[PDB]
């Protein structure tokens, strides 16, 4: 029976049995009011407290959201999908210490991804047991709104303020700072990281004013704010808002009238009418995500990074070898996972289509241009491979190496690894290579567990990249000193440095996509 | 009808078509008197001089040697055989011009491998007219004699100095100082190119004061003078002259004597015997090789190297990705070039046997312990790999890159390359992956013939290749500047970035086998 005092009133955990030892859980502590009735699009209130024994011993709801059914019963689409009820009763938070109960330890914080309009901290590849049974960290995981209820936006209008899902997060990191010594954690030590929009979220927090003392260093894993998906201009948001009050029946004159009717709606009312608040979508579409409030976001964030306006630490960040695969058969013709995809320079041309819908022929035709001057061999997998990279390039790696160079010319030490293996288990087929997500089981030591049908390559693979996370977390260097590993170098603007992730030899390698990337960020930005 | 007057008199050659163009190819000049009665074993005597048309149509006699016959019709090994009669008489040259005639070209010239004991400029893969059709650089090439017939030695003593080969190519780098002029070539701009033993004689004309003025600049492939093959001790020379006598019935106690004897056998009675001169050979015994004489070559090749004593001028290095794995079907138990040759942990031991006859049972173990610490799956290849791996890293690879930093460190700029592109056209199996030897034929652009099933891929790969070995030779420096090629870095000690050679992407590395060369490098020589 292990209960811990908590600023708010007792919570229990549950024992669990990880590799012949013991780690304390406690899934489900709540973190604030739960957002409802008058609260549903604020900011969250703090809690209230309770006596007697909080029960911390199963994941809580899920924040309410859109579910992914584009291929019901497969494992490959359906474990990402969340696997609690959904409620808007959701702000709730997971914690996973060793036992014993450490004594000062690190304590390392997910924030899970999904676009912003997805995503639970309970989903198994996010399970922290693993983490803190090895390494002996703390880990800690919340959930936090998405979609309109998390980001709707009418901006400085406190009724809808904006960015409630980043103040969610930022509430759950005070949550860490006032209590997490009662469960033998060192508030004075604490690594955020996160995957894709959870990645742009610890890259936000890098930035907001009201985060910079809740936090020690940060790790993004393919995501970053200056991601083309990542930010939503007041313009946008001002008209999502809008677009969203016409088709739920709430257009009004005054706009604390629209979001009084917003409150009466049912939540599946407000979730039915999303994807519609854009004329056309993408399958990377983030209806409503972060926006500069003046509140978390004091300006647009490209100037605050550019001008050195962030938080001075050390940083990890990091790319999967195939980010834009998994995307292409969400609408690009001609793509399916159930064969090999080969498609026409036609489709190559309709699917520029399906994700740059509101580009100029002349911009499509530059992307075309850069990326099909084939190298040179008849090759019938080009233009299925060309679409790959064109939507890794631009939604990812490009913008996570720029994030990468801007932050490390004012001074800090910054860590790039390029992820290129591909699980022996991924049941999406071939083609799509090293995907999108499939590093964060690697991340959280799943092929550590041998019962698990991970090969023993995996197995040491995962046990070297734990320990690297572990060692950037406690110690602001990710080595791995003990197995004579490649030793992970800075990376500088100039010579851009990184280290490849794979199974068979570990390298040191220069300037990532290198043509691709000059073409994204000088180019493609003016069109 | 094309006739060019040379010092000793007037040659004619034959017109080739090649590629929609003409080649003008002037086979089988000779450049010294042949070698034969009195003059065997001694260095080459200069030409006499000839009145009327000598008619330079056809590849000249190849020099005696052994040949393989380990796979009799099989083209893997039967492609290396010489393709023109055997003969002592076998001093001659090729030459290769463009048509028209060039103004001053830069001449190229080759030198085959063989391990000092086989080899000839007539093969194939060794055929100048690609590139002095699409480069309009001249290419030469010579016959230089093996086995003792060219590296018997008696050290001091001018009947059987040791050597002869060397000096037979010295003298063919003198003809094309003294000639080619005539045939629309710069003196002025001689690159000797050669792979295997043709690299390390390139190597030995770095350090030879003799060669020093007859040529520009030198592109070793997968040999140095420093590999553990390339030099004969004076003692163990000795004992071989004299054992090559015990087997031949010509022991005597005058040493002349001996060789006037020696003199007296037909060829094949000496070259039945060239493989017993030594207790127990390896597949990469050089019975009969280069020697510390006096004369080619002033004292023990690594003191020059390492006290700076050689030419000054840019270099070009390079290996292929599986240099050892050819050798393993000659001798070590359990491989085969008809299946895939998955070996045991005895087998593996048993092979080290075959590959370090002379080496203490400490000398063994060091090498099994350095290259069997698994990464870490179970996979059944692994002892097959790493013998490859052994072989290819003490007998190729770290003796280049040691070479090439040494060569460095005195202010020249050194290029270095990894080939790492298996031919789709290779006949031996898959398991022996980038075999050595076989970038030969990429540099000669071989596959720029279309009628010749090499892909496209390849076709481009040896395009690109043929302009920086041709751009080496002409300026210095191996860039391709017209196709938005990674530039090509100098490797310098620290540093020591080198260039892959490949059919996808080219790329930027640094410290080829560090932890293997090592090993070979400091440890091993102890032991
Ligand atoms: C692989 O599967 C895809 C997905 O269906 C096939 O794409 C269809 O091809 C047809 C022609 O029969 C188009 O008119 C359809 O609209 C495509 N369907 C969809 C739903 O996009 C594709 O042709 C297949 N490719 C293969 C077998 O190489
Ligand atoms: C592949 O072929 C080799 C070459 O023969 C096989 O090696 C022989 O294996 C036997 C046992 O039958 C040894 O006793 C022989 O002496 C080996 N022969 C020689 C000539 O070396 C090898 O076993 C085969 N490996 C496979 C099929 O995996
Ligand atoms: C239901 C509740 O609120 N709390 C329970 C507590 O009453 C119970 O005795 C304990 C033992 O498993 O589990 C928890
Ligand atoms: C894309 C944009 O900026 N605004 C869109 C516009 O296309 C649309 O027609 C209007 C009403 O839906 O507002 C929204
Ligand atoms: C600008 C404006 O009209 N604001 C009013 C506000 O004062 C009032 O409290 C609210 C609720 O009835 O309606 C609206
Ligand atoms: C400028 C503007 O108001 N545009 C939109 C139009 O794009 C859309 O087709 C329609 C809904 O069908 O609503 C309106
Ligand atoms: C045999 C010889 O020594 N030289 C010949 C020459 O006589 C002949 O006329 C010429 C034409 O092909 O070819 C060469
Ligand atoms: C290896 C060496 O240095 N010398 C060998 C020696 O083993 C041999 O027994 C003797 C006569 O063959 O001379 C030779
Ligand atoms: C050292 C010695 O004995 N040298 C002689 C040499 O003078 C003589 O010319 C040769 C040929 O008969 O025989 C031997
Ligand atoms: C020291 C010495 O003279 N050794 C060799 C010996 O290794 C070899 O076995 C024999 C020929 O069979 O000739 C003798
Ligand atoms: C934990 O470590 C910090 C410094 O990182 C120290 O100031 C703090 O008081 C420690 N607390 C313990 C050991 O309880
Ligand atoms: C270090 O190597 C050993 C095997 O030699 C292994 O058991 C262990 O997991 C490795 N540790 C890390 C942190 O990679
Ligand atoms: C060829 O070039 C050299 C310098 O590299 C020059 O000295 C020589 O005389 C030239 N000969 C010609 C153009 O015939
Ligand atoms: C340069 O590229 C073109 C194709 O765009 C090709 O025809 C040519 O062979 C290339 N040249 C070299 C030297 O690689
Ligand atoms: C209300 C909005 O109007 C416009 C359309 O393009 C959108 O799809 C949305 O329906
Ligand atoms: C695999 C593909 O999936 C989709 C369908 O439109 C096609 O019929 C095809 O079977
Ligand atoms: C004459 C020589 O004597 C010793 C042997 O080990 C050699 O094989 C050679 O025959
Ligand atoms: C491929 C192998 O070659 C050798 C022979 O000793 C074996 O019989 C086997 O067939
Ligand atoms: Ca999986
Ligand atoms: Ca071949
Ligand atoms: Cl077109
Ligand atoms: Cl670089
Ligand atoms: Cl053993
Ligand atoms: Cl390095
Ligand atoms: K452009
Ligand atoms: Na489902
Ligand atoms: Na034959």
């Amino acid at each position: 029976d292990i209960i811990i005092a908590t600023k708010n009133g007792k919570v229990r955990g549950m024992q669990l049995t990880v590799f012949g030892g013991t780690v304390t859980a406690f899934l489900g502590i709540p973190y604030a009011q739960p957002p409802l009735g008058r609260l549903r699009f604020k900011k969250p209130q703090s809690l209230t407290k309770w006596s007697d024994i909080w029960n911390a011993t199963k994941y809580a709801n899920s924040c309410c959201q859109n579910i992914d059914q584009s291929f019901p019963g497969f494992h490959g689409s359906e474990m990402w999908n969340p696997n609690t009820d959904l409620s808007e009763d959701c702000l709730y938070l997971n914690v996973w210490i060793p036992a014993p109960k450490p004594k000062n330890a690190t304590v390392l914080i997910w924030i899970y991804g999904g676009g912003f309009q997805t995503g639970t901290s309970s989903l198994h590849v996010y399970d922290g047991k693993f983490l803190a049974r090895v390494e002996r960290v703390i880990v800690v995981s919340m959930n936090y709104r998405v979609g309109a209820l998390g980001f709707l936006a009418l901006p400085g209008n406190p009724e809808a303020p904006g960015n409630m899902g980043l103040f969610d997060q930022q509430l759950a990191l005070q949550w860490v700072q006032k209590n997490i010594a009662a469960f033998g954690g060192n508030p004075k030590s604490v690594t955020l990281f996160g995957e894709s929009a959870g990645a742009a979220s610890v890259s936000l927090h890098l930035l907001s004013p009201g985060s910079h003392s809740l936090f020690t260093r940060a790790i993004l894993q393919s995501g970053s704010f200056n991601a083309p998906w990542a930010v939503t201009s007041l313009y946008e948001a001002r008209n999502r808002t809008l677009n969203l009050a016409k088709l739920t029946g709430c257009s009004r004159e005054n706009e604390t009238e629209i979001i009084k009717c917003l409150r009466n709606k049912d939540p599946q009312e407000i979730l039915l009418n999303e994807a519609f608040v854009v004329p056309y979508g993408t399958p990377l579409s983030v209806n409503f995500g972060p926006t500069v409030d003046g509140d978390f976001l004091t300006d647009m964030p490209d100037i605050l990074l550019e001008l050195g306006q962030f938080k001075k630490t050390q940083i990890l960040v990091g790319v999967n070898k195939d980010e834009g695969t998994a995307f292409l058969v969400y609408g690009a013709p001609g793509f399916s996972k159930d064969n090999n995809s080969i498609i026409t320079r036609k489709e190559f041309q309709e699917g520029l289509k399906i994700f740059f819908p509101g580009v100029s022929e002349f911009g499509k035709e530059s992307i075309l241009f850069h990326y099909t001057d084939w190298v040179d061999d008849q090759r019938p997998e080009n233009y299925r491979e060309a679409l790959g990279d064109v939507v890794g390039d631009y939604n990812f790696i490009c913008p996570a190496l720029e994030f990468t160079k801007k932050f490390s010319e004012w001074g800090n030490n910054a860590f790039f690894y390029y992820f290129e293996h591909r699980s022996s288990k991924l049941p999406w087929p071939e083609w799509m290579g090293v995907m999108h997500g499939y590093e964060i089981e690697f991340v959280f030591g799943l092929p550590l567990e041998r019962r698990d049908q991970y090969t023993k390559a995996e197995e040491i693979l995962s046990r070297s990249i734990v320990k690297r996370w572990a060692n950037f977390a406690k110690y602001g260097n990710p080595q791995e000193t003990q197995n004579q590993s490649t030793s992970w170098p800075v990376f500088k603007s100039t010579e851009q440095k990184y280290l490849t992730l794979n199974t068979e030899s570990t390298r040191i390698m220069t300037k990532l996509r290198a043509q691709q990337c000059r073409f994204w960020t000088s180019f493609f930005p003016k069109v």
